[PDB]
């Protein structure tokens, strides 16, 4: 039987932001998608390491572009919280999520589209 959990979509993955035409590992952790007080979806990512620190906590906006790269890779434009850049703080940054199975990637991208739809 399937256990109960707040987050409907939970899978391990690695975050990576684009800085100076390069990708830097933000921090290994697991993504947790769960509904918020509002009709919107809240995005949260817990650190894989023992230390349970928030890697990225933001709210899926109404307008968000999607970019599916490779087979098991996924890219999305969103505001990093906390923000890495001080000047571009307001402006979002490119983030890439590398999953274990190319299957998880597709699903992850698909869901998002639906989440942003409503």
């Amino acid at each position: 039987e399937v256990k109960e959990e707040d987050a409907f979509y939970s899978k391990k993955c690695k975050l990576f932001y684009k800085k100076d035409n390069e990708f830097k590992e933000k921090g290994i952790g697991t993504l947790h998608l769960k509904p918020t007080a509002n009709q919107k979806t809240q995005l949260l990512v817990r650190a894989d390491t023992n230390l349970g620190n928030i890697l990225l906590n933001v709210l899926i906006p109404p307008n968000m572009p999607c970019t599916r790269t490779g087979k098991n890779n996924v890219l999305i434009v969103c505001v990093p919280n906390p923000p890495i850049d001080e000047k571009n703080a307001t402006m979002p940054v490119t983030m890439l999520i590398r999953v274990k199975t190319s299957e998880d990637a597709d699903e992850l991208h698909k869901i998002l589209l639906e989440k942003k739809d409503a």
